[PDB]
């Protein structure tokens, strides 16, 4: 399989850090479509499904908003940034997730993730990561080869790497 390849070369350029008990994580995935592909799977619902399930499109604009949804859970996620084909910012859990669109060139783009942690977090936070780098890598895939089986990953294994990447934060 090529799962655990295909993992690491997506967390290559994973980067962390910790402010006032707050922690910083970014992460990039290029994808080789155009910006504004990429942002269809941001902003349209049956898009984000095929990445990312639990979520649909609230509303959209500088008001707009996603939606969680699972069986025994429902909450909306209010936009904190709205640029169309640009930039998407959203609360989630106590703090924010950002998607950056910087086009490489002109059906090439790095997908630019990042997200604030505050200790009140109420997912441990290096579980919340691993969930992330799983979805975006999942993201790429559906993006690139719309039918690719998704990845048989280890979850476990993927959780237990960034917890000790948040634990080397620590003083
Ligand atoms: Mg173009
Ligand atoms: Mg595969």
């Amino acid at each position: 399989g090529t799962e655990n390849l295909y993992f690491q070369s997506n967390a290559m350029k994973d980067t962390f850090r910790l402010e006032n008990q707050t922690i910083y994580f970014g992460t990039e995935r290029a994808i080789s479509a155009s910006p504004q592909t990429i942002w269809r799977y941001l902003t349209e619902t049956d898009k984000l499904k095929q990445w990312f399930p639990e979520l649909e499109i609230g509303e959209l604009g500088v008001n707009g908003f996603w939606r969680f949804i699972l069986p025994d859970f429902e909450e909306t996620m209010p936009f904190t940034d709205y640029a169309e084909e640009k930039y998407l910012g959203v609360t989630w859990d106590t703090g924010i997730i950002y998607f950056d669109l910087k086009e490489q060139a002109p059906h090439q783009t790095l997908l630019v993730f990042s997200e604030s942690l505050p200790e009140n977090f109420t997912t441990p936070r290096h579980k919340d990561i691993a969930g992330w780098s799983i979805v975006l890598n999942r993201l790429k895939q559906v993006v690139e080869t719309p039918d690719a089986a998704p990845e048989k990953i280890d979850f476990p294994q993927i959780e237990n790497h960034y917890l000790e990447k948040l634990t080397n934060l620590e003083n």
